[PDB]
C-alpha cells in the first residue's frame, strides 16, 4: 500500500512500457533515482550533458513505433537544458517525457538554489508542462502525460517534481493502475470515398507521404494503397522510408534542399498532390502559389488546425493516417473490383524516366575529397537495413539528396528544428532502442563538436555505431547562405593545430578527440580509402563495441544544390544523366 | 540617412559601448553578421555551441563593471540553447544581451523551418524578451534593452529579429543617438543615519557584503566603511573579493557548503548582520530562524521586493550599494569625528582568533591525490591577482573553502544556477574582456566534459588561461548527496579506456581530448608534481597562447565538509588548528 | 465552393447543433453577424452588457445536456468583459463558446483601436483561446473547439477572429463537414 510518490511513479512507468531512461542525476531528483534503483525495471544511461540525455530520448522515441524516450534531470539548469529537445520533439510531432527535480513546494517563490519556473519556460514547446503540487497526483500526472504523448498530434511532456512531493508517502495499488485510452480521430467512409473519387479523376497524381504515416505505423498500408492505385509516392523528408527507395512507385523527394531534380520535376508535372500525414513545410513547398499551381490538393492530417494552415486543400480530412489508409485500401480494392481505377502506366513511366536521367554526380576522384563521393561509398558499404541519423548542414542536405533508405524509421532526422549536436546523442538513443539496428550517423564538423563528449557515453556503455564525419573546417551551409551577402564571415573553424600538423590547418583533430573519449576513429584523405575505412570501422565496432568515427577530409568549399523554389534549384556541382557519374541510384544498383 | 535596421543596430551597439560579441551565425541572423562586418567595430568570437557563446557573454559581463556580454545566434534551436544562460544571468542579477534571428514576420504562425516562440520561452528568465515587429523599432528596442540591463536589479535581455525586419531600410542618424539614463534608487540620509545608529548599538556586528556591492562597483567603499567602523566583513559567495582575503576585517564566508568553520562560528556569535547588496540565499543561511536568532538584521538592496522575501529585516533600505556606501562612509566619518563610533578591538580579536584556529587540512601527501592539496598548490603557484572561474561540484565547493582571492571580480562563479559546462566558456569570456587578467578555471571532470569543445575556441582565437581539472571519474557532489539514500547510483564516469591504459580505468583521457582540440595539457598523479605542472603550464601558455589544462587524478571518493545548518556542517576529512596542515590561510602566508 | 470564412463558420455551428447565440455586435465582428443573417439558422439575443451575454451562454449550456451557449462580441473590451464567464464556466467544468472580433492581422502589434491580446488574457480560464491567423482555419478551429468543449473535463473556448480573416473567401463543402469524435 504505502510507498513514496516516486516509488508509485516507477510502477506507472513500468505499466506504461518504459524500460529505458537517459539522464543526469542531481540532489533535487535523487529520490526518483532512489526509486528507480529499488524497482530495477529501467536501464539508465548517464549522459555527459543534459542536452545529450534529451536528444538520446528523441532518438529512442523515433527508432521504433510506440517508444517514448525518457530524459531525467535535476532542478534549475537541467530543465533549461532540455528546452531545445522539447522544441525539436514538438516541432516533429513526436513525444519525449522529461522529468525534472525541483525545490520543495514551500520554497518555490523564495529563490532557493537552482529553483526555476520550468513550467512557464517549457509551456510553449510541450503538450503539458506541470509542477506537481501533491504526492498523490504524481501517478495521475504521469497517467495523463502518456495519454497526451500518444493522442492526437503527438508531442512531449515535462513533469517537474518538488523534492518534498517525491519523498512523501502515498497509498498506491499497482494492480489497479491502467493506462488511459488513446484519442485518435478516424476518417469516415464518406470522406475516403470522396478522396478516392478525386484521385481517380486526376491524370498525373502523386501521393505525398509525410511523417504522420510513420508516426501512425502505417508504412505497409501506404505502400499497399500506392500499389493498388498505381500512384507515384513522394515522401517528405519526415516520411522518407515509408516506401523503399527502390520501389517502382518511389518517385523521389521534393523541396528546396533535401530533394531530387526528378522529384521536383515530377511534382511540377503533376495535377494532384494527395497528402497523407504531411504538412507542406516551407522547405518542401517553396511558395505555396507555385507548389499548388494547376494541382488539386488532398490533405489528411490527425490535427484539424494543420489543415489550411499554410495552403488551402481542395479536400481536407481529419484522421489518423493508419485509420485513413485502412479505409483507402479497402475503398481502392472495391474500386479495382468494379473496374473503376484508371491504368497509370504512362504517368508512372514518365516519373521513372525523370528518375533515370535527372541526377547529380557522386563519382569524384578529387583530392581533397568531394562530399558527394562519401554518400556513394556509404550506399555501397552499408546494407539496405542501414539506419541513418543526422541533423543539418551541407553534410545532411547532400546526404538526403544522395543516400538511399529502404525501411521506415531508417531516416532519423530532426527535420523542423535541426539543433546542432543532436546527431551523436540521437544515434546513441536509436542504438539503445534497438541493439540490432545498423546505425550510421552523418555529421559535419560543427554539428559533431557541439555535443562531442557524448561519444564517451557510447564508450562507457559499449554502444556501437558508425559515425561518418565530413570535415570541411567550416559552417559550410552558413558560408553558402552568405553568398547572398557577398561575404564569408565568422564561419571558418580552421587553425594550425599545435599538436597535429597532419590535419593541415583544419583545426580540431577529431581522431585524437574521439580516441580520448574512449572510441575508435579513422581519418581518410583520399576517395579510394573511404570504402576500406568503412570495412575497418565495422571490424573495430565488432571487436571493441564502441562508436567508430570515420572522418573524411573534404575540400573546404562545395556549394550543394538548393534554391528558393521547386523550379529554381541551382546546380553548382556537376549534374549527371548516366549511371557512371551517379552509380548508386536504385535504378542502377541492387541494394542488398 | 538610409541604411538597414541591422546597420542602425551596429551604431547603437557601438554608442552603448559594445566591442565584443560571442556567437554562432545562421541563415536567419546573417543580415546582422553582414552589418557587423561592414561596420567593423565589434570583435566576434565563434563558439562551438550556442550555449558556449551564451556563457562566454556571462563571463565577459562579470569580468569588469559596466561590461555587457553579447551572444548572437540564429532562429529556432539557437534561442532555446540560450535559455540556460538567460536563467543564470537573471539568477545572479547580471546582464547579457542575446540577439536571435527569426523567420519573416508574415511566416511566424506558419511553422516555417526553425521558427519558435522564443519571446514566450525566454520571458520567465529575462527583464525583456521581444520579437521586434518593425525595422524602425530595432534601434529603440536596443536602446530600451540597455536601460533595463543597467537599471534597478540588473538582468538579461533577448532581442529576436525577423529576417525581413533586419534587412528593411530605415532612416537613422547615428549622431542623434544617445543612451537612456540609468534608474538607480539611492538611500536618504535619514535611512543611513538609522542604520548606523543601529550598528553603533550592536556589540558583535558583522557586515555581510553581497554581489550587489560588486554589481555597483563599490568594493573600495565597502572596505572603507568596514575600516571606519571596525566591523568584520563576511562576503557572500557572490561578494567574495570585495574586501581582500588578507584584510584584518575579512572574517571568512558563511553557509552550508562554500563556507569556513570560522565564518559560521563568527556569524553564530554575532548580534547583528548588516547586509549590503546580499539577499540571504538558502545555501548561505540554512533555516532563517537559526540564521537570525539573537541578531538584528539590516538589509540594503536595490530591489524593493528582495527585502522581506526570505527573512524579515529589522531595517530594510532600498538603495544602489554605491549610493548607500557613499552615505554610510560620510555618516561614519561624522560619527567618528563626534567620538560616537565604539571601539571593537575585542570582537575583532575574537573573529581573528576563530580564523586562526578553525581550519581544514590541505597538506596531504596521499596518492591518489586529495583535492584539498590541489587548492593549497594553487594558492602557492598563482599571485594575489589571480582570477578564478568555476561552476559547481565538490571541485567548486572545496575551492571556495580553500582558495583565496584579493580583488573584486576575481571570483567569477554562477552561484545561483550552477549550470555544468559554464566554466570553460565563462573563462574564455573573462579573457576576452581582459587579456591581461590571470585567469585560472577550476572544474571537476563532469563540468569539464559538458562543453569541452569550447577549448577549441581558445585554440583558434589564441585565448590563453590555465584550466585546473580535478578528476575523480565521478559526479562527486551527487555521490555525496546520495549518502542520505544509502546508494551510489548512476554517478560514476569510469571505464577502461581502450586507447589509454595510463588513465587506469578513469574513463575519458582529458589530455588526448584537450590536445585534439588544439590546447596543451599536463596530467598529474602525485601531489609533489602539482607545483611543477603549474610552472610548466605558465610556460606553455606564454609560448603557444592557448588554454593549458592541468588534470589532477584524485582519489575516487572524498566527502567535502557541508551540512543543513550553520551549526551542523559535518567535517568528514581532517580538520586543522595549525598552519602546517593548512599552510595557505592568509594568517600564515603572504600573498604576492 | 467559395464563401467567406464567416459563412463557413455558420455551417459549422449549424452542424455542431447551435441554434442560439447571445451577444453584442460591433464593427470588428460585423462580418460574423452578416453571415449569421444570411444563413438564418441561429436566433440571436442582444444583451445589454457583454458580461450579460456571457452568463446567458452559461445558463443555456447548463439548462440541457449537450447544449453549448454561444457568446458573441466585438474586439477590445468585449473580450475582457467575457473573462468572468470563461472563469465561471471553466470553474464548474461546463462549456461556453465565446467568439470575438479582432483587428486585421497586419495591425495586431500596432495599437489599433480596441486591439487587445485576448488570447493571452483568456488562456488561464479556457481549454483553448486562439486568434485565428488564416481564413481556411476558421472552420478547423471551431471543429477543434467543439471536440474540446465536449471531451474530457468540459470547459469553454474563446475564438478570436481578425476582421480580414472573417471576410476572406475560402473553399468549403458543408456536406463534407463532420464533428470530431468526443
Ligand atoms: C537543412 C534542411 C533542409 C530541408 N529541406 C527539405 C526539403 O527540401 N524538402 C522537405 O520536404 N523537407 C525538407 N526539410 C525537412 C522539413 O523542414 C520538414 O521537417 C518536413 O518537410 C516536414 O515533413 P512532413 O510534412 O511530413 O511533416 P511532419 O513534421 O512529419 O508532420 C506532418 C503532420 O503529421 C501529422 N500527424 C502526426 N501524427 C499523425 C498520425 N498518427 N496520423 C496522421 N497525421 C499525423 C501532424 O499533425 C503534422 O501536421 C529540411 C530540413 C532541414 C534541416
Ligand atoms: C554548490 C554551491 C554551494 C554554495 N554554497 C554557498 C554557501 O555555503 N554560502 C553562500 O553564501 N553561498 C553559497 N553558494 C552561492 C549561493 O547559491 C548564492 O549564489 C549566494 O549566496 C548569493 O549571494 P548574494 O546574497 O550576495 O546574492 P546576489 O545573487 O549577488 O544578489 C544579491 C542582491 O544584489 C542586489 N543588487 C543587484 N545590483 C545591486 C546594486 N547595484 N546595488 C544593490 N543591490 C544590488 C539584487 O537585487 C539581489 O537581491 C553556493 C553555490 C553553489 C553552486
Ligand atoms: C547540490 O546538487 P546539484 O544542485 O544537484 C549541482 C551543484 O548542480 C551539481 S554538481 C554535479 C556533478 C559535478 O561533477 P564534477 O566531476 O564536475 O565535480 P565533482 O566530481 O563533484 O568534483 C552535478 C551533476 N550537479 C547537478 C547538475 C545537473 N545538470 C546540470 C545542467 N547542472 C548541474 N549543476
Ligand atoms: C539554413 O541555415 P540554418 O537554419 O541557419 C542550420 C541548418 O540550422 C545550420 S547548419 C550549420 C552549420 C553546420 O556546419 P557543419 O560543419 O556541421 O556542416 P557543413 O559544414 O554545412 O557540412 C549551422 C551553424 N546552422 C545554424 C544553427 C545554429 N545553431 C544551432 C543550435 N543550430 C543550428 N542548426
Ligand atoms: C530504373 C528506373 C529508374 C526504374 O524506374 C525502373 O523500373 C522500376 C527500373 O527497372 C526496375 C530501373 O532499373
Ligand atoms: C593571523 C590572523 C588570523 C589575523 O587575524 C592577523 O591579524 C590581522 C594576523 O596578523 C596580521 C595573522 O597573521
Ligand atoms: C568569428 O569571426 P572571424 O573573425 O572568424 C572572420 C573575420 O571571418
Ligand atoms: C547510469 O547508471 P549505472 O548503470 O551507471 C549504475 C547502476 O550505477
Ligand atoms: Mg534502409
Ligand atoms: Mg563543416
Ligand atoms: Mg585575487
Ligand atoms: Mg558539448
Ligand atoms: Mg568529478
Ligand atoms: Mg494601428
Ligand atoms: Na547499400
Ligand atoms: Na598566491
Ligand atoms: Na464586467
Ligand atoms: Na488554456
Amino acid at each position: 500500500a504505502k510507498m513514496r510518490a516516486v516509488d508509485a511513479a516507477m510502477y506507472v512507468l513500468e505499466k506504461e512500457g518504459i524500460t529505458t531512461a537517459f539522464g543526469v542525476p542531481g540532489a533535487a531528483i535523487n529520490p526518483f533515482y532512489s526509486a528507480m534503483r529499488k524497482h530495477g525495471g529501467i536501464r539508465h544511461i548517464l549522459a555527459r550533458h543534459v542536452e545529450g540525455a534529451s536528444h538520446m530520448a528523441e532518438g529512442y522515441t523515433r527508432a521504433t513505433a510506440g517508444n517514448i524516450g525518457v530524459c531525467l534531470g535535476t532542478s534549475g539548469p537541467a530543465g533549461t537544458d532540455m528546452i531545445t529537445a522539447l522544441y525539436s520533439a514538438s516541432a516533429d510531432s513526436i513525444p519525449i517525457l522529461c522529468i525534472t527535480g525541483q525545490a520543495p513546494r514551500a520554497r518555490l517563490h523564495k529563490e532557493d538554489f537552482q529553483a526555476v519556473d520550468i513550467e512557464a519556460i517549457a509551456k510553449p514547446v510541450s503538450k503539458m508542462a506541470v509542477t506537481v503540487r501533491e504526492a498523490a497526483l504524481v501517478p495521475r500526472v504521469l497517467q495523463q502525460a502518456f495519454h497526451l504523448m500518444r493522442s492526437g498530434r503527438p508531442g512531449p511532456v515535462l513533469v517537474d517534481l518538488p523534492f518534498d512531493v517525491q519523498v512523501a508517502e502515498i497509498e498506491f495499488d499497482p494492480d489497479m493502475y491502467e493506462p488511459l485510452p488513446v484519442y485518435k480521430p478516424a476518417a469516415s467512409r464518406m470522406q475516403i470515398e470522396k478522396a478516392v473519387e478525386m484521385l481517380i479523376q486526376a491524370e498525373r497524381p502523386v501521393i505525398v507521404a509525410g511523417g504522420g504515416v510513420i508516426n501512425a505505423d502505417a508504412a505497409a498500408l501506404l505502400q499497399q494503397f500506392a500499389e493498388l492505385t498505381s500512384v507515384p509516392v513522394i515522401p517528405t523528408l519526415m516520411g522518407w522510408g515509408c516506401i523503399p527507395d527502390d520501389h517502382e512507385l518511389m518517385a523521389g523527394m521534393v523541396g528546396l534542399q533535401t530533394a531530387h531534380r526528378y522529384g521536383n520535376a515530377t511534382l511540377l508535372a503533376s495535377d494532384m498532390v494527395f497528402g497523407i500525414g504531411n504538412r507542406f513545410a516551407n522547405r518542401h513547398t517553396g511558395s505555396v502559389e507555385k507548389y499548388t499551381e494547376g494541382r488539386k490538393i488532398v490533405h489528411i492530417d490527425i490535427e484539424p488546425t494543420q489543415i489550411g494552415r499554410v495552403l488551402c486543400p481542395d479536400l481536407g480530412i481529419v484522421s489518423d493516417a493508419k485509420a485513413a489508409l485502412t479505409l483507402l485500401v479497402e475503398v481502392a480494392q472495391e474500386m479495382q473490383k468494379a473496374g473503376r481505377l484508371p491504368c497509370r502506366k504512362e504517368w508512372v513511366a514518365d516519373c521513372q524516366q525523370r528518375k533515370r536521367t535527372l541526377l547529380r554526380k557522386t563519382h569524384f576522384d578529387n583530392v581533397p575529397v568531394k562530399p558527394q563521393r562519401v554518400y556513394e561509398e556509404m550506399n555501397k558499404a552499408f546494407g539496405r537495413d542501414v539506419c541513418y541519423v543526422t541533423t543539418a548542414g551541407l553534410s545532411q542536405i547532400a546526404a538526403a539528396q544522395m543516400l538511399h533508405v529502404f525501411k521506415d524509421r531508417h531516416w532519423i532526422n530532426c527535420g523542423q528544428a535541426g539543433p546542432l549536436g543532436w546527431t551523436i546523442p540521437a544515434a546513441l538513443g536509436v542504438c539503445a532502442a534497438d541493439p540490432k539496428r545498423n546505425v550510421v550517423a552523418i555529421s559535419g564538423d560543427f554539428d559533431f563538436q557541439f555535443l562531442i563528449e557524448e561519444l564517451a557515453v557510447g564508450a562507457q556503455f559499449n554502444i556501437p555505431y558508425i559515425h561518418v564525419l565530413v570535415n570541411n573546417a567550416y559552417l559550410g551551409l552558413i558560408r553558402q547562405s552568405q553568398r547572398a551577402f557577398d561575404m564569408d564571415y565568422c564561419v571558418q573553424l580552421a587553425f594550425e593545430n599545435i599538436n597535429s600538423s597532419e590535419v593541415n590547418g583544419y583545426g580540431v583533430d577529431h581522431v585524437k578527440v574521439a580516441e580520448g573519449l574512449g572510441c575508435k576513429a579513422i581519418r581518410v584523405f583520399k576517395p579510394e580509402d573511404i570504402a576500406p575505412a568503412f570495412e575497418q570501422a565495422k571490424a573495430l565496432m565488432a571487436q571493441y563495441r564502441v562508436p567508430v568515427v570515420v572522418e573524411v577530409i573534404l575540400e573546404r568549399v562545395t556549394n550543394i544544390s538548393m534554391g528558393s523554389e521547386l523550379d529554381n534549384v541551382m546546380e553548382f556541382e556537376d549534374i549527371a544523366d548516366n549511371a557512371a557519374d551517379a552509380p548508386t541510384e536504385t535504378c542502377f544498383m541492387h541494394y542488398e
